[PDB]
DNA sequence: ATATGACGCT
DNA sequence: AGCGTCAT
């Protein structure tokens, strides 16, 4: 009881960016607002990828991983926007310098960490500190939490979406222990109440709106950000995980979707989340290993320890382009090309980045796929990266693969590559 | 025929 | 170092 730690020591949030590239061009192109819309990749094969969808598409079914000509049988007047071809690939430029406005915003708050192209936790519980001194046990009002959503509220003894929001913040903030500076679920509101104030002056200053989860650590805050998307935000509290995790299925927790949670599922013979709690901690390390174990029976009880990373900017930068089918790079003239035109982009990026943020990327990794591995990679390589030029690193990045080459003539590559990718990694200050 | 980026394992 | 996992 006394000695045992419940993971109310933070306050995190996760801030995720709305269907960002499609509100990347809609801002862009006022045609496009408020209309179904998605942003796809290349155009040829069958209208190309969707990769965001407004969520006036998605209420006809569209779906990232859709084919647009696919998404268009279901959504008829759904529009499109293509991302940029440049050398012949997809250039996501447009989306990485939007994303990193977002970021300058949020990070005049807080220290942020960039989880992906639009989103980044905040670790909080400072500047809620900051903000409970500066306001004498004064009552919080509703009015400070405009878009936000108390998880599992409202409960105990109206029809509309926005009245049941209004009801459970109301049932939240009348129990709320506002002279006692270390309770968690106050510092959790505070938490709330700045990031409205994040949310709007991301919303005022770029015109993009976001979604954001509030809590204990990293995997409840990302875990509640998308509970009640879009334009909104969701506080869950330590309090709201036994009946949260009772139902939610374990494949929603950040980093179980995949294999790991399906033998957890397996092998346990469960489905949920909050099922785990039966288990020892030498159960689950017995059948997931020291690390999973402790971490899988620590998470079902809603604590998590991951530290929110002071880091704003991609450790690495890459460039990659699959070629699928009978796209398949089979000569050495063709894979030199497209290994120029991957360096060329990188170089571009990587010099770019050189001026901005006073750093030089010194190792570069060359990674291909062959035609038959259904793997990410079949193949990386490093080396040295030691001048930012295009064609001295397609040169290298060639040496170091050409001797995958199965043929035994000089025209051929076999087998085929159907995907080059070369990464800038290990950067210093400079 | 579905462009990236972080991290763990060995 | 090079491979595998998970993610957006
Ligand atoms: N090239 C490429 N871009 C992608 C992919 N997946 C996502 N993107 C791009 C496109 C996305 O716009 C962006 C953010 O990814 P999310 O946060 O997972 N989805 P969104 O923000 O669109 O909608 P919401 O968050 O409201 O559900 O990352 C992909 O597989 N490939
Ligand atoms: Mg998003
Ligand atoms: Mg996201």
């Amino acid at each position: 009881g006394p000695h045992m730690a419940t993971g109310q020591d933070r306050v995190v949030a996760l801030v995720d960016m709305d269907c960002f590239f499609v509100q990347v061009e809609q801002r862009q192109n006022p045609h496009l607002r408020n209309k179904p819309c998605a942003v796809v990749q290349y155009k040829s094969w069958k209208g190309g990828g969707i990769i965001a969808v407004s969520y006036e598409a998605r209420a006809f079914g569209v779906t990232r991983s859709m084919w647009a000509d696919d998404a268009k049988k279901l959504c008829p007047d759904l529009l499109l926007a293509q991302v940029r071809e440049s050398r012949g690939k997809a250039n996501l430029t447009k989306y990485r310098e939007a994303s990193v406005e977002v970021m300058e915003i949020m990070s005049r708050f807080a220290v942020i960490e960039r989880a992906s192209i639009d989103e980044a936790y905040v670790d909080l519980t400072s500047a809620v500190q900051e903000r409970l001194q500066k306001l004498q046990g004064q009552p919080i009002s509703a009015d400070l939490l405009p878009s936000t959503y108390i998880e599992g509220l409202p409960q105990g003894p109206t029809v509309q979406k926005e009245g049941m929001r209004k009801q459970g913040l109301f049932q939240w903030l009348d129990s709320l222990q506002i002279d006692n500076l270390t309770s968690p679920d106050l510092q959790l509101t505070v938490g709330a109440v700045i990031v409205e104030e994040m949310r709007a002056a991301i919303e005022r200053e770029t015109g993009f709106q976001c979604s954001a989860g509030i809590s204990h650590n990293k995997v409840l805050a990302k875990l509640a950000c998308g509970l009640n998307k879009p334009n909104r935000q969701t506080l869950v509290s330590h309090g709201s995980v036994p009946q949260l995790f009772s139902q939610m299925p374990i494949r929603k927790i950040r980093s179980l979707g995949g294999k790991l949670g399906a033998s957890v599922i397996e092998i346990l013979g469960i489905e949920y989340m909050g099922e785990l709690t039966q288990f020892t901690e030498s159960q689950l390390q017995s059948h997931f290993g020291e690390k999973n174990g402790s971490w899988l029976y620590a998470m079902c009880r809603g604590i998590e320890h991951d530290p929110v990373k002071p880091r704003q900017l991609p450790k690495t930068i890459g460039c990659s382009k699959n070629f699928p089918g009978k796209t398949a790079l089979a000569t050495r003239e063709q894979v030199q090309w497209w290994l120029l035109q991957l360096a060329q982009e990188l170089e571009e990026r990587l010099t770019k980045d050189r001026n901005d943020n006073d750093r030089v990327a010194t190792q570069l990794v060359v990674s291909i796929r062959v035609q038959g591995d259904k793997r990410l990679s079949s193949l990386r390589r490093c080396c040295a990266l030691t001048r930012y030029d295009a064609h001295k690193m397609s040169h290298d990045a060639f040496t170091v693969i050409k001797n995958c080459n199965t043929s035994g003539i000089q025209t051929e590559w076999s087998p085929p590559l159907t995907m080059l990718f070369l990464c800038a990694t290990k950067f210093s200050a400079s």
